[PDB]
């Protein structure tokens, strides 16, 4: 029994953190293989990122200046190449420690661990979720960028961020590992702000499922609502909106309990409605939006 | 900025893990250099553990009773004894992975990471803290026996869980890595409970002090209190009295913040006696215990 925001054991992603410094400036790498995988703005000043040349100031690098360290030993660079927002630098050595990887673009609601590190070195391990907003509610100091964010089903890492920067909000964006940005931010000193945030439905959903699961039925009722009707009132809480598409993924997890989805639904309109009058669900007095029905399928009985 | 339920992270363990069957019982081991460390009920049946008599148990076991795996490789088992309610097999392989280690006792309120494992093989890791009352509320479902909990130093893993049993309530019970049982309760199968918990204060105030560093302000206010007016207010709401050495450990946090530990008691006052009155800390509905002034630091530092 229970219930708990869970990572994934980050063993396989620790052995793959570096340290890469250029000039002044020293962040976190990803080393897998014969490449390092860092941010593009490892090579910028501070005065450089107002509006930085990428190109320009990558054209001035030589390989020596990129310093890569691999706990104790320094990797020897050989190459470089800038690939969207990463670069990518290559190294002499191939990582003896390298998993089972890929790397995978993730969609708003996905969730992942992040393995939190500075200096290459990892401080800590947490769960996060990919906005609405394509931000993540992380925790990050200066020095966490490179940190990366993984999944790991059966032995394959599957990596889906690499941090690059916080916005004035307090949250934090990135790319995928092929350079990308999650949502519409640049690695650039702008006014870019993050759209409003809205809660993931389908997750609360999962979670409703997983309070069953676990025991507990007091926030059921009677009632039923049609798909459009739900979402005309999800809105209206900042919600987002309830797709088919998450009404089939819920599938196993309403056989599992018994439970149509649209009667969950129901139950999640009155939830936002009447509040939780002094209860909770799973340990919590808000609704919980950062478990996936994978992740409650994952975790639950 | 921001602030997570973060756990250490766990390569540095998952290395440990090995798979301990005994008959048709199968659960998790810690494997440290040439012995394996495991739950003693492994040795049970279920008619077993209504009444275990282990010493005599073990007497009717010998070395090949004990299939040990560790992934894909067999252990050979060269002896086996006992600690309290822990079973220590020898095994003719040191591990090579055996990391930096001690085991050590924690208290209630400590916090710790847990990599829950199902077969010896790590499947999550997650942040617990011993409650008051001597359980946890951890996540494990049938097979999760034998999974550690553990803090890390510098360089050096301190483990100081395993567990051993689930209570009615669906918290959680176990050892040190002694063998000896956090509460009193017995691995036996026999009517237990979890006694009245409460909330520790102590962790509540460093959560204050973590909302304040990452501008969560409005709780504050221009009074002060005295630690015995406090801990009047406390018993009433079933947390735990503040010592004067809690004082001291909030120290670092009250400097860093510029708000002094009976100042900060004044919040929490004024929030156990008013509620919250619709806001939130943190993201938080409810107030936060399971942070410890460390965990605080480390994580905002
Ligand atoms: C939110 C603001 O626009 C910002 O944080 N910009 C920035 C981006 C990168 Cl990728 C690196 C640095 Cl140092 C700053
Ligand atoms: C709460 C109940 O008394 C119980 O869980 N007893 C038990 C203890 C151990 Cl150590 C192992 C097993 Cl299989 C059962
Ligand atoms: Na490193
Ligand atoms: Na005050």
């Amino acid at each position: 029994s229970g219930f708990r925001k869970m990572a994934f054991p980050s063993g396989k992603v620790e052995g793959c953190m570096v340290q890469v410094t250029c000039g002044t400036t020293t962040l976190n790498g990803l080393w897998l293989d014969d490449v390092v995988y860092c941010p593009r703005h490892v090579i910028c000043t501070s005065e450089d990122m107002l509006n930085p040349n990428y190109e320009d100031l990558l054209i001035r690098k030589s390989n020596h200046n990129f310093l890569v360290q691999a706990g104790n030993v320094q990797l020897r660079v050989i190459g470089h190449s800038m690939q969207n927002c990463v670069l990518k630098l290559k190294v002499d050595t191939a990582n003896p420690k390298t998993p089972k990887y890929k790397f995978v673009r993730i969609q708003p609601g996905q969730t992942f661990s992040v393995l939190a590190c500075y200096n290459g070195s990892p401080s800590g391990v947490y769960q996060c979720a990919m906005r609405p907003n394509f931000t993540i509610k992380g925790s990050f100091l200066n020095g966490s960028c490179g940190s990366v964010g993984f999944n790991i089903d059966y032995d394959c890492v599957s990596f889906c961020y690499m941090h690059h920067m916080e916005l004035p909000t307090g949250v934090h964006a990135g790319t995928d590992l092929e350079g990308n940005f999650y949502g519409p931010f640049v690695d650039r000193q702008t006014a870019q702000a993050a759209g409003t945030d809205t809660t993931i439905t389908v997750n609360v959903l999962a979670w409703l499922y997983a309070a069953v699961i676990n025991g507990d039925r007091w926030f059921l009722n009677r009632f039923t609502t049609t798909l459009n009707d739900f979402n005309l009132v999800a809105m209206k809480y900042n919600y987002e909106p309830l797709t088919q598409d998450h009404v089939d993924i819920l599938g196993p997890l309403s056989a599992q309990t018994g439970i149509a989805v649209l009667d969950m639904c129901a139950s999640l309109k009155e939830l936002l409605q009447n509040g939780m009058n002094g209860r909770t669900i799973l340990g919590s007095a808000l609704l919980e939006d950062e478990f996936t029905p994978f992740d409650v399928v994952r975790q639950c009985s």
